[PDB]
DNA sequence: AATTGTGAAAT
DNA sequence: ATTTCACAAT
DNA sequence: AATTGTGAAAT
DNA sequence: ATTTCACAAT
């Protein structure tokens, strides 16, 4: 919420309170969330917390009640369109998965080099891609203002630029480069070399 | 290192490095490399630190001499062998990337359903995909023991004590679900919507 | 009413 | 900065 | 030889 | 537990 570490797992809190939700359970102790979470229930109490009294003493927390409250704080009653830009091995994965049947997002249009063959057509699900030079005629009435970038990594950085100049406010990267951009501007990594790598690193101590 | 915070960087350093290599850059400075990483200096410094004295007063860090010693860090100076669980929209793309290009790791085979169409041939790029019921034959003589997991996550748990019963002991999972596992058995998540809908989070904060 | 919310300690 | 302990409050 | 390695403080 | 300060050592 304010702490860093707490915010990182609203979306996962999310998550498990419209599961038991989906699963006919009204109530959850914080030591059911939190093994549903691998985490420890000391630190789903002290997060909640932040948020002020979600709960009540000796009975726990209304799964309806926190599965509505998070939606709230994860703006989940309202609709995010997302861009994408790069079709290519990540970039099509993503376009593929239905982000919209669990929550209030969904990529609502893709990019790529003008020369794509992608470009000028959709998506088996209705997606439609368009050259990266048309980006701002799109921009214009989309709602859009966060992009998932999964370009290669020698081109993260001009298009990045590209996405802010025409308007983009945040950035999901599954590129390996810091970007450098304005500091209004979120960005937010992924890292799947070094995600593998790093699970070798523990695997070996 | 020994600190989680710092065992999380050194793939980060590695390919660092490694780009300054290429580059025909032969020193850095702790302020290069945390402006190439988006980190403070002093973090680099003491990371380093953990693995003893790298550098030298005044000059910086010779880069071959700490790509190098990363190398050995994250035991790039052998061969590793990973198998992929769940040839799906992921799964593909992880397929189809040319991991060993940049590091010695590399995705030797495949598994799906035994019905997948898949099953019984391989990837453009020659790794085999097979049969799940057929993993513990496959896994004789691989030298795998790592699985990147790839499978609907209202299958995760299942697919992944086939995974450790046939001998996996290294799990890089990217269903939003804990897995229940020996402890002995290392488990990295990665949670593709949950970083998207953080960083909406952050958006709007 | 068996479990929360939170100071204080530990990390 | 973040986690975990530990217990009076309900 | 301009920048590291590290106690001490801050978070 | 992790970061960042800040400075004597080179
Ligand atoms: N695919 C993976 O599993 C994987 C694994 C590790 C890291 N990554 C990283 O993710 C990023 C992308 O990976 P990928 O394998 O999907 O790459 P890819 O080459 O398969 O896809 C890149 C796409 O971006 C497009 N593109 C290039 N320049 C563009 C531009 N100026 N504007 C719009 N589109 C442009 C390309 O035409 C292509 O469709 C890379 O930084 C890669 O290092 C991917
Ligand atoms: N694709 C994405 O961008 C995306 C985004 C967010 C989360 N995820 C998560 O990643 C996971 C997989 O995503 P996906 O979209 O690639 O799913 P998918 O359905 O496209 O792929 C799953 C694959 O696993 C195979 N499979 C099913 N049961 C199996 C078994 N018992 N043994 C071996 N293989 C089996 C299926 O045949 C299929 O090929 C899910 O947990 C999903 O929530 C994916
Ligand atoms: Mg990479
Ligand atoms: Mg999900």
């Amino acid at each position: 919420s304010i702490p860093k570490a707490t915010a990182k797992r609203l979306s996962l809190y999310y998550r498990i309170f419209k599961r038991f939700n989906t699963d006919g359970i009204e109530k959850a102790s914080s030591k059911q969330i939190a093994d549903a979470l691998g985490i420890d229930s000391a630190t789903v109490r002290r997060d909640f917390s932040y948020f002020g009294e979600l709960g009540r003493r000796g009975f726990g927390y209304d799964v309806k009640k926190l599965m509505n409250f998070f939606a709230e704080i994860l703006n989940d009653h309202s609709t995010t369109n997302v861009m994408l830009v790069g079709c290519g091995n990540i970039g099509r994965a993503l376009l593929h998965y239905r982000f919209h049947d669990r929550n209030k997002m969904q990529i609502s249009m893709a990019f790529d080099l003008d020369s794509n063959d992608l470009v000028g057509k959709t998506t088996e699900d209705g997606i439609p891609v368009y050259g990266i030079s048309t980006i701002n005629d799109h921009l214009i009435d989309s709602d859009i203002e966060t992009a998932i970038l999964t370009v290669p990594s020698t081109e993260a950085q001009e298009v990045a630029d590209i996405l802010v100049k025409a308007g983009i406010k945040g950035i999901l990267s599954f590129s390996p480069v810091h970007l450098t951009l304005p500091k209004d501007i979120i960005v937010q990594y992924v890292d799947l070399t070094s995600e593998l790598q790093t699970l070798l690193y523990f695997m070996n101590q």
